[PDB]
């Protein structure tokens, strides 16, 4: 293989597409969250803009159309963006334009590097995808779940350095990158019962979740491998890990472990997995049903996976299952969760004892199985990530209209199917439950039939939930669930994830592809959220307690809070109490 | 390749022996920093050593026999270290030990996981270099200079962390690392003017040096490669770079270089290089008498290569050079430098505007042409590292008598011959010429002939040298090498490099071999210093005002700086004055 051949894709041209596009979202995204303050200059290029104006380090200057929508949402047509510096013409760089803002930034002068290299990777993977054979909008619409799975380009929509995949050297890269969709087979090792333990839903057991998952022969074949070198099967557990994790963590940071036989490679697996948009996730696609499973993987990006958690895992999933089951609004709506069903966590006790606190360095060989939802659907439906909503080809192109042409029905319609498949049952899982997710485009998967969303799965279940209740009686194994949260808190899921997260880059897709005007979608949610309250009318008591018509909300500043690792907003539907 | 092949050497009872020995060295050199104080207990387990106690981590307890020699030196011999945790015996583990002394050692708790890290990889590669198949110390002793350059096991002899190679996966470790052996091709890649920059010694050119190095078809054979991509040759240089540092950080961080073709990879060179004992510079095994090649490399040791000293180090080397050819004294001896004749930098603005400081990110892209010491010597010579002194083989015996029993002089004679041909010429060079080095075991190289030290190499030039003496004449791109130092610090090199340093291991293995007791070592030193002194009787002011024979000297102690990343010490020599 000729070592130039890994970065093939890192052209001229489409480094210049894809820093322009990085650019836009800097822009946009900074001064939404006040780290930038563009200043009006008059009428933009395009009618119905205003152009902007920031003046940089001492001498860049950066003049782009924007609209601003609900939220401080600063809508920016990225061929509007016009940088020169001190009156002469330059090219638009995202690296060049965070080091520029770097006293804005407010980053120390020693993880500014890193945020650099951040961007970098991010702009890297953005090269890779725009430039990659791929489903353009049309296509892509009406493609099978995995297929938009590995085709989604944007990643995280608030998040500017959100593809950094650091750690990843640039072979891992097209080996285990979600976008370069190469089939990967997960790494098992026999892990040591001292260090090794297994939980799992009270209705199964480690013995039928492998005979499941690997079947008779591999698992016998396993407990044979281990006896011929002289070790007991008895004391150890299967685990699988992410190969990266293996080769670059486990082999190596935990070699006395190896060294001592607390763990034992024991090759790679027969089946075939492709990494979902999570990356450390894998959906088996060699056989029919099976389980996701999710590794432990130590790269850099935004922020493992702990095995303190993976004690309590599937309880608090078993919980919140049961839960949603006996309610009868819920089962009438179809929204569900996605079971972790069984974990596993081997504990390195040199950290455990070296460090204290919460650390990463607790969470680097851990596994859990995830409950598979195309069992979970019937024929002529189909499943897509809700990122796919927010999807824009290559060419410009967005999926959203193209979803919505082949439903045959009305923007107005499809959206209200839409919302009640995914905001109201968030809404009632509060009121009724205090019971809250992490309800980004990554974590919900919508169920389409024929076009149509008609329900909603919600994933990534024990690290992200919790039931803002501390007087919940809850099994022993899953107490972390209960929190004690202040007020004001509450109805961050909405506000702060729902709201600002994720329906603000919706909004502007439905703008630019004049799908439907941003006061008329806003209406539209308020009138879901209102029909949703005078059919539950007896909490009264919570819909005033927790007014999420209130005329103001807590702003959770994403990146800041990334840089680090503001005033309320006006609320979008305030004014339709 | 089965995924277990690349930690096969990582067994229980290799692993055993291999954390007893480093439990060892890092209870002798802590001890030895103040960091410990051991208590005694009463007579050694051995006759003629005293047994000590260290109690630690509220439980765990270290017995251990020393004998405390010059400098504070703690020989323990390793067999005679008992742990016990609360009564109960606990077998030799260094990963644990540096956990029970985390509060002894200073370490913020984030960086404490990063030293822990290091003590495993050094661990790692110590249980792969025990294990390999390699010669004994009698084979070793009368073996060629790449043979004994890959067969060293120990590493810095005072630095407990000494092995890291931290960035190197488990595949990595088994191409790159010195110990494995394996022969490596370079990276060739064409880096744009814009950026890329050369220096070379005066009566040598960029064409000149690629005519000798790469030859005239590969040189020709790029520049078409590059003219075929509708690029112009005229623009860049060729540069080599280690493969790692292609795919882990050049094709990656400086992805907007890759993607603007200011940086082309050309693909790997034909000829085959094997990574010398500082894993970045590389030896060519293919053909005779070409230079090393050090390239930058980003992995963590201890501490990359900059560009801004790539302006001024042949213009450095140049002087130096020039100084000792022109010195009777020296010539007269024969001590030499081996001149760093070439060097480029790739210089990375994005980094350079972002951050004004020195920093590792400043120092990711470059290489240098190191003299090849093999072209230097006769027929009947050999060359070997200066830390093969100090080697002890896996079956516990030391390379030192060997040597001195092939060369058929007694322990004092050769040493002398030693002394004469390593110490005094640095000495030389400081009273003469201010001029100082990092005269260390892995910076000198010594001439062999038929088993005696006839004279040395000194490499590491440009990065390690100064004249202790701001007034000196200095070609204007040599500027740097001037330096105005503290009365106290101006033979820090002796002191500190060369005693303590060194001369500290040197004799605990003088001990153990019985070649020579240490008291008698000491006094064949300063006889050396001495009658150098008497043969060069003008420089007595200069002798009055740097007291080599001083009652004490400054410690550095070196694992408390790694730590951070003590009184003075009585003079060995003191007594000789
Ligand atoms: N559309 C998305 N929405 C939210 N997070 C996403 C999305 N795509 C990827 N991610 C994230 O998934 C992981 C967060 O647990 C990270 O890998 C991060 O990239
Ligand atoms: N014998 C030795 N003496 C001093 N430094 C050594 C020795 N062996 C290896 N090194 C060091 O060489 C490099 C220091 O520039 C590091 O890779 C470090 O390991």
């Amino acid at each position: 293989p000729h070592p130039a051949e890994i970065v093939a894709h890192l052209q001229p041209e489409i480094w210049n597409k894809v820093n322009r596009l990085l650019v836009r979202k800097a822009i946009s995204e900074y001064a939404h969250e006040w780290l930038l303050e563009p200043q009006r200059l008059g009428p933009g290029e395009t009618p119905g803009f205003e152009r902007f104006r920031l003046t940089l380090a001492d001498g860049a200057q950066y003049d782009f159309d924007a609209q601003v929508m609900a939220m401080r949402h600063w809508r920016i047509p990225p061929e509007s963006i016009v940088k020169t510096v001190a009156g002469v013409p330059a090219p638009l760089d995202a690296l060049q334009f965070v080091i520029e803002i770097r006293d804005k930034l407010g980053l120390p002068v020693d993880r500014l590097p890193i945020y650099m290299d951040e961007i970098t990777s991010t702009l890297h993977g953005s090269a890779y995808k725009h430039g990659r054979t791929t489903l353009g909008a049309a296509a892509l619409a009406r493609a099978d779940y995995q297929t938009i799975e590995t085709s989604m380009i944007e990643g995280h929509p608030s998040f500017v350095a959100n593809n950094g995949r650091l750690g990843f050297d640039a072979e891992d890269y097209h080996g285990y990158a979600p976008e370069a969709a190469t089939p990967v087979r997960l790494m098992w090792l026999a892990v040591h019962k001292d260090n090794a333990h297994f939980s799992c839903l009270s209705d199964m057991d480690y013995d039928s979740l492998m005979s499941e998952e690997l079947g008779e022969s591999a698992v016998t074949d396993f407990a044979a491998r281990l006896r011929e070198q002289g070790l007991h099967p008895a004391d150890y557990y299967f685990m699988p890990a992410h190969p990266w994790q293996w080769f670059n963590k486990l082999s190596l940071a935990f070699a006395p472990y190896v060294a001592q036989r607390k763990i034992v490679c024991l090759g790679y697996g027969e089946e075939q997995y492709l990494a979902q948009q999570s990356i450390r996730t894998f959906f088996n696609i060699s056989r029919p049903g099976k389980r996701y499973v999710k590794t432990s993987l130590s790269i850099l990006n935004m922020g493992g996976l702990s095995p303190y958690y993976m004690a309590g895992t599937p309880a608090i999933n078993e919980y919140i299952h049961d839960l949603i089951s006996a309610d009868p609004w819920l089962r009438a709506n179809g929204f569900r969760i996605l079971r972790e069903v069984a974990s596993m966590g081997f504990r390195n006790y040199y950290y455990e004892a070296a460090i204290d606190t919460d650390t990463p360095y607790k969470k680097m060989f851990s596994a859990l199985w995830r409950e598979n939802p195309l069992t979970l659907i019937a024929p002529g439906q189909n499943l897509m990530t809700m990122a796919a909503l927010l999807h824009v080809d290559p060419q410009g192109r967005a999926l959203l209209p193209e979803l919505i042409q082949a439903s045959g029905l009305d923007a107005g319609t499809w959206l209200e199917r839409y919302v009640d498949a995914y905001l109201t049952p968030l809404i009632h899982c509060f009121y009724a439950h205090d019971l809250v997710f992490m309800p980004h485009g990554e974590n919900v998967i919508l169920v389409i039939q024929d076009g149509v969303p008609v329900r909603a799965f919600m994933k990534d279940i024990a690290e992200e939930s919790s039931i803002l209740n501390p007087q919940v009686r809850l099994p022993q194994a899953a107490q972390r669930l209960a929190a004690d949260v202040p007020e004001a808190y509450k109805l961050l899921t909405i506000f702060v994830d729902v709201f600002e997260g994720y329906f603000r880059h919706l909004t502007q897709i439905l703008v630019e592809t004049e799908l439907m005007p941003e006061h008329d979608f806003w209406r539209l949610v308020a009138g879901r959220i209102a029909a949703y309250q005078q059919a539950h009318p007896q909490r009264l008591d919570k819909y005033r307690r927790y007014d999420l018509f209130a005329p103001d909300m807590i702003h959770s500043c994403l990146n800041r809070l990334q840089l680090a690792n503001a005033p309320n907003l006006p609320n979008p539907i305030a004014c339709f109490r």
